[PDB]
């Protein structure tokens, strides 16, 4: 399942993929959602609710380098997991990442 998460992402939209059996995405979720961003800009896209975890996570390994989630894709640029969504908060890099895509507002 390659074109799920391919045609999902787009430029200037903040497209995340979780699943809600991650405690992670849950953290990914208010990380996000803290800040202010272009209103449904900010997609939290399940890999559960319509598809194959084990397929897509697979492929998002592959396009992404990893496939453990949550996958925060800002504007068709994976920045990472939670672990580098983390850093991006607290350094403030996120914000510069998502306002080149339109988002903060």
């Amino acid at each position: 399942a390659q074109e799920f998460v391919n045609c999902k992402i787009q430029p200037g939209k903040v497209v995340v993929f979780i699943k809600p059996t991650c405690p992670y995405c849950r953290r990914a979720q208010e990380i996000l959602s803290q800040l202010p961003i272009k209103q449904g800009l900010l997609e939290f896209v399940d890999i559960t609710a319509t598809n194959h975890t084990n397929e897509i996570q697979d492929y998002l390994q592959q396009l992404t380098g990893a496939r453990t989630v949550p996958r925060v894709f800002i504007g068709k640029d994976c920045i990472g997991g939670c672990s580098d969504l983390v850093s991006l908060q607290q350094s403030g890099e996120l914000l510069t990442r998502l306002k080149q895509i339109g988002a903060l507002q």
